[PDB]
């Protein structure tokens, strides 16, 4: 294996990429939906789970994500990056821009969870929810999807994380929500602008490869939000007679998230249809207690983009074809099957990071 | 034809770059310009606008565009991106990047209107507005200039769009202030640094491809841009007595925009005099109703770079040199005609878009 | 030599990304920094002296940095890009975009001193400090270490300049407090965030391809300044019993400061190490006057990531090794003798520039 430097370009980009979505985008995102009072704690609480995310991944996190193991985690082969020579290829790219494209994901994943629920935790409770959750949920999610794990191996389709990233933030947001207990618009559009741009190196990138996949992806991107953001805006203009930049702009979420495990397996006529769906999904999920709306906007509509993931991919409607064997109702079997398990490995786990901070220092903030 | 990895990687970040410009930078440029009652409003119409445009543009957009057909208009061979193999190849990169690409010039052309005029426009009337005019202005102008229709079947020079983008806009803007009738300037300058370095994915990437004349694009808008604001600033101190924060970035964009229509055809001593003469230009513009000074910075720094592209490609100066049997004469000629024609095209069109939404919504926002 | 597009690519997207760093994000940072009042002045002496910098960069600076002559600057050959050649290649990139790249350097290092002081200084005056100082310190200087001049032939090393960027900025910034004599935390923390993505195209780029030490750098940022984060409010909650916002900011700007000449030598290990104790650095800097910290930060890091790069860059300590023939002594002498040379000729020539200013038209705003 010989990595081709057009795609060690790319992913070097998608990589800042991803960074830049939180580190600012989920931290201005979250800073203009919360108090003027939080907004300087929930900041540097997200700034210093992004660092420590950042080693934990370096030091351990990458191995038993992606090192060869079981169906549920990797080793510890690869602690400090140790026997991973530079030269090292990981499908097309040195297996170093894969170690930092994925800690990246961990980040984002991360700080979904911490800018929603800053305002409410304590710091040092946050700290430790955070060791105990990326290392027994991001960690092993990762490695069954993405790492040849339980997931991966059973075909599960999920391109650039609609279950490693969304529904389990969304879980461990909303357990947190419940053990635990807009003031600047411009802020949250400048946000939402900045996962946006972001999320092409998220999904884009996923491709691992400057390819006609990281295309497809691209472009469904494009579409799926453009979709979302009017599914949205028309369901909140028949329901509450106008729309609304808030809505806007989580329509635009919305779609991003749906489109996230789908963008690419499937056609643009696809990216279209799960862009409405998630526009509207996201819409009545926040309609009808849920931390900054994360779960209404990545809990459903990850949900969603994960299901439909399971019907757009098939070749008949435009996608790229389901895996050798697979017919569509085996595929949603296991989409389904996929989305349960990390509902309920990231609720335990979430349940018992906060359990603890809890127990060990108290979870609300003093 | 082969797809490069290397340009599909260049082309995705450009495209991803020159979204950056739209979602958030001209968003941020007029809602630092606008009152602070009216900005919530105007990011909902930019943000709604935009994903109009984005699927306007993947439904029948690209393909009356980018289609082959006449001298005005493409086809609808292209209709939701039908018939383009996932694999087909435009130029040097995946056809999907180039839809990709191109719509995103559609964006910010749409973005520099509708954030003018969201103010003082319905927002069903803008709605209306913008499927009038994408359709029957941007899509035909796109397709004479850079579509192998009428304008460059002449040889007309135009880069990156002083006509399609900036002439475009400036016109439909124009025409939209008179048929209807700065708070924040950190959020000005904000929004221009994001104008400005999105607009390297514009400039550059509008050689479709990572070689020499993406190289010397890039240098020359960083060339024609310092020296703009440097003109601007001159000229404004000479007057004024002082330089001011918001005469800054008023330069950058007449450069910036200046330069569009050359930046792959000239030397860096042409981008140099483009630059202070786009500069001054647009301060004269300013200083001689202009709706957020769209047309004073666009519209006369579009035509100034037109013609200049007209000059500065000649050998002589530095540039890459006229066609084959074409004098400078021949091309200024040619350039003239493609600015005349591309503000009357938009003119009229803008003025039936305007008349259309007042005609069934009304055009003034209640 | 032929380019290589893929490094081609790399290396323009690298450029933007560090005029990103100037064009917004020392701008915000410091523009958090300073009273509100002086903020708008202070955006457009940045704005200004960028455009100024860029211009005589491709007039002559690139030419007297990079040309060949002598060991302390190169020759004027090159005015205006004069005699290089469109397709002329360096490195494995077109000459332009090392032009370009090269360039944004030396825009981000006037940003740091011009955004530090701006708020002290006339505008006239800070515009004949840029002159001189860009000519006489930043020119010789990056050409001493990256333009095969003195520094670089006794091996010093500086990936991406500790010495280049930022001691150099620190001591002329230190030097202006001197002889001259936070309102808004969200926009500091805005404006790190930009530094931060930014510096990827800083730090990895500066391999100059996209390849395994670019990969290295680029993971080497990613832990260094999560480690400096880590540090510095480690530190900070050890001495006043919480940590702050502006604390973590300052802490993944010491790590960036620290891991900029090592990126690309050192391992991971290595890289956490220097961040760490960057950190801890920086916080001990402005514990212990110095306009906005600049030296306390960019100052005590790079002098402290310069020396600790001549530790860490030795094969038994996870890093590439020295050059043949070159022991730890050895290389640590090397980087101490750089260190002061960079230390005394910033100094010597901000003070002629600082007294040229006040000789002429007064350093003190009026």
């Amino acid at each position: 294996a010989v990595a081709d430097k057009a795609d060690n370009a790319f992913m070097m980009i998608c990589t800042a990429l991803v960074l830049f979505m939180t580190i600012p985008g989920i931290a201005l995102f979250y800073g203009g939906l919360i108090r003027g009072k939080n907004v300087l704690s929930m900041l540097t609480q997200v700034t210093v789970t992004f660092a420590l995310v950042c080693i934990l991944w370096v030091v351990y996190g990458y191995s038993l994500a992606f090192g060869e193991g079981n169906n549920f985690f990797g080793n510890i082969n690869w602690l400090m990056l140790k026997n991973i020579e530079l030269t090292a290829v990981m499908g097309s790219i040195y297996q170093y821009i894969h170690v930092a494209f994925q800690g990246s994901f961990a980040c984002i994943t991360v700080g979904l969870i911490v800018g929603a629920l800053a305002e409410r935790i304590r710091f040092s409770a946050v700290l430790i929810f955070v060791v105990v959750w990326l290392t027994l949920s991001y960690i092993p999610i990762a490695h069954m999807v993405w790492g040849g794990g339980l997931l991966a191996s059973h075909g599960a389709l999920d391109f650039a994380g609609g279950t490693v990233v969304h529904i389990n933030a969304a879980i461990a947001g909303l357990v947190g929500a419940y053990l635990i207990g807009p003031h600047n618009l411009p802020m949250v559009f400048t946000g939402t602008a900045i996962l946006y741009i972001g999320w092409f190196g998220f999904n884009a990138g996923s491709a691992g490869t400057a390819n006609e996949i990281a295309a497809l992806a691209f472009v469904n991107t494009v579409v799926a939000t453009a979709a979302a953001i009017l599914g949205w805006i028309f369901g909140e203009w028949a329901l509450r007679g106008k729309p609304s930049l808030l809505g806007a702009c989580s329509g635009a979420i919305a779609g991003l998230v749906g489109v996230t495990p789908a963008c690419g397996y499937i056609g643009v006529g696809g990216a279209l249809i799960i862009g409405v769906v998630a526009g509207l999904a996201g819409l009545w999920g926040v309609t009808m207690d849920d931390p900054c709306d994360v779960f209404g906007v990545h809990g459903v509509c990850g949900i969603v983009g994960c299901i439909m993931t399971g019907i757009f991919a098939a070749s008949s409607l435009g996608g790229v074809g389901f895996a050798e064997g697979v017919t569509m109702g085996h595929q949603l079997l296991v989409q389904l099957e996929s989305i349960a398990i990390t509902i309920v490995w990231s609720g335990v786990v979430a349940f018992i990071g906060y359990k603890l901070a809890d127990l060990t220092v108290g979870l609300r903030v003093p």
